[PDB]
Parts: C-alpha cells; sequence; structure tokens
C-alpha cells in the first residue's frame, strides 16, 4: 500500500516518512535524523514520526522507491541524483494481512509454519520458489501471522504466467 505510514532512508541525508494525507514523502522534522542500522531502531523512528499512531511492528515494503528530494541536515539542498531505497513498513495496532490483488489467470496461495518465526526474506524466496516449481511468476506477495519484530509465521502469494 504505496500511501500507508512508512520510513525511507538515504544514509548522508534525513530520513522520509510517508504523508498518510498526500502520499507525498515528507522529510525528518527534526532536521537531523538519518539512516538505521537496526529493526528496532526503524521501529522506533516509526514510533517517533507517527506520533498519533501506535506503531507495533515493522516490515520491508516489497518493492523499491524512487526518492529524488533528500534533504542535508537542516533541511536544505534538498535534490540529489535519484535513489532507489525499499521502505520499511510502519505497522499499526493489531495486525491484519495485506489484501492481495489476484489477476484473472494467476493462482493464490498460502503457507504457514506456525513452528517457526522467519524473516521477510525467507518467506519472500519461499513464495518465489514456489511459483518457479510450476513455471510461473511471484507477482505480489504478503507476510502472515507475526511472531517478533519483522518476524512472521507464514506467507500469502501470487503465482502467475510468464
Amino acid at each position: 500500500l504505496l500511501a500507508e505510514p512508512q520510513i525511507a532512508m538515504f544514509c548522508g541525508r534525513l530520513n522520509m516518512h510517508m504523508n498518510v494525507q498526500n502520499g507525498k514523502w515528507d522529510s525528518d522534522p527534526s532536521g537531523t535524523k538519518t539512516c538505521i542500522d537496526t529493526k528496532e531502531g526503524i521501529l522506533q523512528y516509526c514510533q517517533e514520526v507517527y506520533p498519533e499512531l501506535q506503531i507495533t511492528n515493522v516490515v520491508e515494503a516489497n518493492q523499491p522507491v524512487t526518492i529524488q528530494n533528500w534533504c542535508k541536515r537542516g533541511r536544505k539542498q534538498c535534490k540529489t541524483h535519484p535513489h532507489f531505497v525499499i521502505p520499511y513498513r510502519c505497522l499499526v495496532g493489531e495486525f491484519v494481512s495485506d489484501a492481495l490483488l489476484v489477476p484473472d489467470k494467476c493462482k493464490f496461495l498460502h503457507q504457514e509454519r506456525m513452528d517457526v518465526c522467519e524473516t521477510h526474506l525467507h518467506w519472500h524466496t519461499v513464495a518465489k520458489e514456489t511459483c518457479s516449481e510450476k513455471s510461473t511468476n511471484l507477482h505480489d506477495y504478503g507476510m502472515l501471522l507475526p511472531c517478533g519484530i519483522d518476524k512472521f509465521r507464514g506467507v500469502e502469494f501470487v503465482c502467475c504466467p510468464l
């Protein structure tokens, strides 16, 4: 969901966050906060930047975005080269899994491993690998059953014809 709460980082520039009202990337309120290394720190920035929301978890978005107007410290020189970055989604309150679009001719699948607690990458790879086994393409996917910070017990996905 391209306009939901989320943050985007580019080291050397101020963090961006999604403006849910207009869909645009807004720079850091303080004019000082830059890129973060830990998922836990990303959760903390989510919480700081969306004070009216209860941020309970985070997850990688599935596709990178392009952002060109990164600000330097103190919010000026807010132009640089276009930069590809995968935003982190700031997940709100009780977990609701993504409603995936399933084009005609494609197939919705889901797998749950209630005995494991796994990464976004792992589930992405499970999804992709499943589709590939039948000569189809992974089209859209989402996490299921959070069990930790950016850790989940399952994946929902859509496989489409090549």
